[PDB]
């Protein structure tokens, strides 16, 4: 057992383990620890640390012990660690389970003693290759646990949950979380594995790896959390104007002239819209990333009525790419393309044979963003929907994929923040400020590329609704701000059904009050195409009409008086955009982060915070025409939909019809005078 | 170490490693090795033994004996076995190099003593899971190793090289080898791996399986062994009458009308013609196994025709299944299709995405059988063309892939046997009496299910010329005495080349001496289909005409020749073929078969006998118009294209002009009066 | 299909396989492929190159190619390479079998063309980690194969062998091969694997790796081949004046008034002895490196007194460290051992449980070293018995161990080479000039360490003698001159037994012309130690005496003439071990070493060249008393044991008495000025 200390760095080892303890930004440790000769030059999420003036590394009996700020880490004579606020209050510890470490005795009269074996940095070695890593930390009684991403679970609170670390349609693992213990953690390690919060033990686990990496911060508040962690993968970019408009979107417009009779429908009716959106196979074929003539005979023609009207057009970008097609060709001799290690080289079987694109490749990035660039950004396309961002391979075998930058059991979950990556950094080189695309997936730092994230083709029914909101909170928790749904969820939804359309209205009522309102989904009664193959490529088919007119005139005026809703909550939702990239905070947010010295505040997860001065309360139930609402201590409220004054600090039993879900306004606000 | 002994079995084992040696037909034994608690009830290629009578079990110092006629197993008490023949040679020797086995120390004046530490009997555990086999015998300075199957190397004597144990396109691993030094062994394991037999030892090798499983027989002669092996692993059936006539392929004739214009055209000509064939894709998709009507308007009326005209039909089948079509949907509801342990769930892209029918599921075998006696058989079609029969994966990563009887690493190398066994045991079920289907891969017992085999997509080459002639000698020494190639090869002859002509005229000659005489390829130059796609489905294209017109009148004088000499051969073929069907003798044999006394017949590769009476020199070399034959001793022989007599027992400078190769008759031969040898004075 | 062309470099792309050819010493060239982004810093065996006189990179058609002076590479349109000299000869070419490659079709005209789909660069991935490497090359109809190392089988040419690249107790993977074809080629890449050389196709294949590296080198001679090879993998050193005496070793003088009496009984006797050797087990436990002063009470006595009777001490080190051991603590402390992968934390069981050091980590190289150096060296031992070099796991399951650099699988071949390093530069370091180690393996490059290869522990037959005839001659040509084996060989030899006392003096007559002549061996009747255990550690046997007296008189006369005049060739075994130091060429050469043009020298495996005067023809059969000895054409040649002149070119029958086997010496050689006086 031997310390190297030195001014800003604890370092201990024994039998080949290395672990390693310094600063990275204030009141935040990097932890890293491996087996082979050195520590490798990953740094995954993390950017480049301000320098700690503050860091003090202190030796005392056998053990030895770093400072930074309001966090310290303990690692004892047997290499054990521990982490401890400014206050001295426990925040993380390991999880040992041994007679023998270290080359020394377990003590008998610690928990630590056991003949189980169990190390809380296993790093097990594969045969003829890497480790597989198992980090193991101590659980809490009192410990609640929020972040990790978007999981399509009724959970917010996420103690005693375990959650794969991989990327599938409908699911974004983004591994920051938050504890109310008072600190958080990144695991900065990219490999396909899982995070176990049971109550016997914490577990995070990576099927391959070559070293363990993680990243933990202390603060008294969540926002101050919040905040170190957008100071150590990167901050959200402002969000541009537009993006706080309606987004209208259905699967899908065919042609140039269906999409543009939806874009003359709205402002023939003087209705709010900000961006519509032509959705996948509007190309020739997967790969060419290019309007296909025939059904878009002049999109420049489109982009040019459309911006006379105010409204900026998005496109469809699928990671495909069709063997029959050029760039296949060339990308193939370029080594551009993700490999399947055994069987046919085929990702995905979706209306042709093809091959993902290596969102991990920095050549493959660039070629992908120039071929959007010519066809696309060239003609005033300034949104891009980078679809299938996980990516959404036919079948989830990850161990039988490899990218540029290793075996996707290694390094896997990265490519969704590289696909963003090679838009945003291809948009700032072609130009443009303020950059936002719609991406289905996420990795940590992928806020940082202005990746607005979408919850995937989720089904249409008020218990995907529950699931979202929690999933959108823990987005957000885990520093993703721009986040949104499919109003009316993705599949299942028929258009002449009162029970769809009751549904869709309380979805479009809680999208008013999501950081981004967003119209889409796959609508009943679909329609196959007239013709099966063109020029034998599959073609592909349409759902039913999704405007605010397909429902009916009741729920038109609800749509109607919603997208007037939003409209008068721009500047607000703007404010609390630039607070996002300024601080980091999410932008829906659960109580606590508004309100974290109140206990009802970690309890409730069917209300949340709209920015700091809107409390919304979803009605998530079909049939449901009333509720209860906490309302937070501290302030007064005002009803948006009466204007009646409630103090903090009480339930209150809500009236919710149709044409209303509850919401409050903190007293005096700005956004108070704006909303009336 | 303990032996367990019986009157007739010998039983030795140490620490759950038990090895059982049995007697398994006359002068033959079967060894079998495990440490699984018992050995499994997988005889793979091996039928029940006939009850051997006088077999005697023994034991002497430490060690116990197992003696069946011409063949004894000696196992010392170290475990360690070694073969003898009557006269008391040894035939084959296990690999031991260790200080220490079976719980004692190696004898230090033995080649055994080493700190190398390799087992005979190797069955490496698998992590969670089954074995690694490595059986290991020593090398012998003058052994010269036949069989083991369809290989696309120019080697007869395969001493000193390496054969890959799996299925490819070309390439047919049938495990059954015979050795100079008189025993014959079948490797009676179908598992992916690979047998080296390299000048320092000899390594057989399986990559995942339950137990070691080998049969060894030994004789006097190569026809005694060939005997004892087909009577181990099932006697070819008699080929019919038919099939030793000429047959007529192309890839491909895409109508009903194209294909029957040159069967017309055959007969209109007074040519010799027994089989016409319809190649792949004349059907609406994969795995519907039917004409498609749009270009085979009426399939009855076309068999029909043709059997007035004195010819049968053979019809392509695939074994892939299109993932749009109804048996895909059928096949995949009751588990009869092939899977892929990983990623998308397709085994091959051509045309389509396909996933291949289980060949080792017996319920898919019957599946697809009913299918083709539905669609074809039913009409009057008696022969099937049994393609892509390895299966034919897009990617061969045998690990991928899973069977009805385990993964494809453990039991793959079976699937052809399977395919056959298919169509064969339907065809025979519905009536049918001498049966021949034409396969594209085999494995040990093959030739049971009627399995024509030939060596696939080679190029047109007279380098892959080269390599068939070996092939085919190994693949009749393997057991597999139907055996054939494309006359010409399949891949790159373009019928304007006169280059490929040479090449087309020598293959054909020596087609003539081929168990089957058989017209195929994919002549340039090609022609793309006219539609691309048609409802969707990707469209076959074709080559260029490949009948015995198409290369100009100089090289048609020469082929219509060709085909009246195989006719006046056909009685002389069936009395082959029923000896094969008797003796398990091939019909085309190295020269060592017929003259296994004589040192240049175990030396000689360019020339084989085509049955006992005929000598044949093939051709192998462009431009070339003469070359040395050895005669061999003991008869004289006729010049099938002079008449001359010459005496045994010498080498000739034989003129081998574009019209004919070096052939000679046995003199006094009943086939010498049948091809009517004259010898005018001018 | 894209070329990247320099002045002084080729690479070929496609999908991300990158193939870099350039040059690497004159008449030489590197070739390295891989998947990944890039080609790693990985140069194993491989030095600097110095840089080449006249390269030259063109491309021409769809073609590029590569010249650096007596070699070229061309690699053609679908990235398939070939190799060809000066003259335009075919050395070496790629195998390939398929109908598509490099996203183009295959031409139907060539060889290549086939369904099977077998690429000649197959990087297969594992699945979660690297690369499982497959090399094809054609094989060639009359190519004669060398070198590879050191394998127990009789076969000098190795055409139609198959390899393990692996270490194990007496095999030696050092994987540079000499071709008659005119090239040598040298697999730069140390993982767990095998080369076949198949007469039906060529295949180099490694387990675990990241890229595929070989080096090949062209020369009309196999002389210059040799020579380019030590350019590339360093040279021999100048061996030592006293390690071309002899050699006098047992298993095992247990005390040092056991050595030290048969040390002076050899001087009493007034007969030749060089180096006299202490071997293992005399040290309290494994990995203390040091005298059990129990059996050894005064070693720098010892150690004196043989520096006055003109003898240097050899001493056993054994690379185990036995876990009860205060050097095992601290070695584990800092990770210097080698580690399983699975199960008990033991990759030795023999007289306890033991742990490699990682001779593949520096700093445990630097840490024994310097454990041998305080115990050791500072007494004036200046010769090391690096024994179990391989290293020998109790079980050879390389997949379940790790080294510094990577796994077993991976790196492992390596490890003598890293083992032998350790001692050479801690001995250079401290002030030793001409430093010699007996090493019991080796890898490419392991002769820069000063590494005397011996065959490990085989057995006392005559089929074993002929096995190290065979391994010997090939291991020269792989590069290590520095080789010798157990006189008798190790295992077996009951020294009453008239049928081994035969062996031993084949053996020994024969050696007098290896490169070094050492006696040892473990002989019968064995004696068990006094007591099993002391102090809990279980206590090591000997076998019988093994001393040229030990035998009876009339093999001890023979015996004593067999040093006599290996002393009268001491002069001319250090010329010739001074032109290995110069120009890389074997002490024990192959006839077509020194007579290339010959085609009889090609295929005589059973009478060999000691350096470039001396024709030997041992007797490697019990009983024989003659046998035919093919004289070499050229030159006269002067027979040993007669005097009698004979000329070249021609078969003898010679007189092979049990007293001596034929030796010939070439007319007017120095060496014969040197015998006859
Ligand atoms: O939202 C959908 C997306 O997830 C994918 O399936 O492509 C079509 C879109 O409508």
């Amino acid at each position: 057992s031997e310390f190297i200390l030195t001014s800003d760095k604890l370092v201990w080892t024994y039998d080949g383990h290395k672990l390693q303890i310094e600063p990275w930004g204030e009141n935040s440790l990097r932890v890293r620890a491996t087996v082979a000769p050195e520590l490798n030059g990953n740094d995954w999420a993390l950017l480049p640390a301000k320098p700690s003036t503050k860091v003090k590394v202190s030796e005392f009996e056998d053990s030895a012990r770093i400072v930074n700020g309001n966090i310290s880490a303990v690692v004892n004579g047997r290499g054990q660690l521990s982490f401890y606020n400014q206050n001295g209050k426990l925040l993380l510890e390991e999880y040992w389970r041994t007679r023998f470490v270290a080359g020394q005795g377990e003590d008998t009269s610690s928990k630590y003693f056991s003949p189980l074996t169990h190390e809380a940095r296993e790093l097990k070695p594969i045969q003829g290759g890497k480790f597989e890593l198992r980090a193991r930390f101590e659980s809490q009684p009192d410990e609640r646990i929020y972040g990790l991403g978007q999981y399509q679970q009724p959970f917010l609170n996420v103690k005693g949950c375990t959650m794969e670390l991989a990327q599938r349609n409908s699911q974004a693992s983004v591994p920051f979380m938050m504890s109310s213990l008072g600190y958080g953690m990144l695991w900065n390690n990219p490999a396909i594995g899982e995070v176990s919060f049971a109550n016997n033990v914490t577990t995070w686990m990576a099927r391959v790896t070559e070293q363990l990496d993680y990243w933990i911060t202390a603060a008294d508040t969540p926002a101050e959390i919040s905040q170190q962690y957008a100071a150590a993968t990167g901050a959200a970019p402002m969000l541009p104007d537009y993006a706080a408009g309606f987004w209208q979107c259905k699967l899908r417009y065919r042609t140039q002239d269906e999409l543009m009779e939806v874009a003359r429908e709205y402002k023939r009716r003087s209705l709010p819209i900000s961006v519509i959106v032509a959705d996948f196979f509007h190309w020739p074929n997967q790969g060419d990333w290019c309007f296909d003539t025939r059904e878009w005979p002049d999109p420049k023609a489109m982009i040019d009525e459309l911006k006379e009207m105010g409204i900026e057009l998005m496109v469809s970008i699928w990671p495909t790419v069709d063997n029959r097609t050029e760039n296949y060709k060339i990308m193939k001799e370029k080594g551009y393309l993700v490999k399947a290690e055994r069987g046919v080289p085929v990702t995905m079987t979706f209306l042709g044979n093809t091959t993902f694109f290596d969102a991990t490749h920095p050549g493959a990035r660039k070629y992908v963003w120039e071929q959007a660039k010519k066809n696309y950004h060239d003609l005033g396309i300034k949104i891009f929907w980078l679809d299938e961002a996980e990516p959404e391979y036919s079948v989830y075998d990850f161990e039988n994929y490899r990218y540029h930058l290793g075996p996707v059991l290694e390094v896997g979950n990265i490519y969704p923040r590289g696909y963003a990556q090679a838009f945003y950094e291809g948009m700032e080189e072609a130009g443009q400020t303020e950059i936002v695309n719609l991406l289905r997936c996420a990795w940590a730092g992928s806020q940082r590329y202005g990746a607005l994230v979408w919850s995937g083709d989720i089904n249409s029914t008020f218990g995907a609704l529950r699931n979202q909101l929690m999933a959108g909170l823990n987005m957000g928790i885990a520093g993703i701000p721009w986040w949104t749904t499919d109003i009316g969820g993705f599949d299942g939804g028929d258009i002449n059904d009162p029970a769809f359309q009751e549904l869709l209205i309380r979805w479009f009522q809680w999208g008013v009050f999501c950081p981004v309102t967003r119209l889409h989904g796959f609508r009943q009664p679909m329609e196959e195409p007239a013709e099966t193959y063109r020029d034998g490529i599959a073609q592909c088919m349409t759902g039913a009409a999704n405007e605010i007119w397909s429902y009916g005139e009741d729920n038109y005026a609800i749509m109607k008086s919603c997208l007037e809703l939003r409209e008068r909550l721009r500047p607000y939702v703007m404010r609390v955009m630039k607070a996002a990239h300024d601080t980091g905070a999410p932008v829906m947010r659960p109580l606590f982060f508004d309100f974290p010295d109140q206990a009802e505040a970690w309890q409730i997860e069917d209300q949340y915070m709209f920015g700091p001065d809107i409390l919304v309360a979803p009605v998530l139930e079909a049939g449901q025409r009333s509720r209860k609402v906490w309302l937070p201590e501290g302030c007064a409220w005002i009803d948006l939909n009466t204007g009646a004054r409630q103090n903090g600090g009480q339930w209150c039993d809500c009236d919710a019809p149709l044409e209303a879900i509850p919401v409050f306004i903190r007293e005096a606000a700005a956004v108070q005078a704006e909303l009336s």
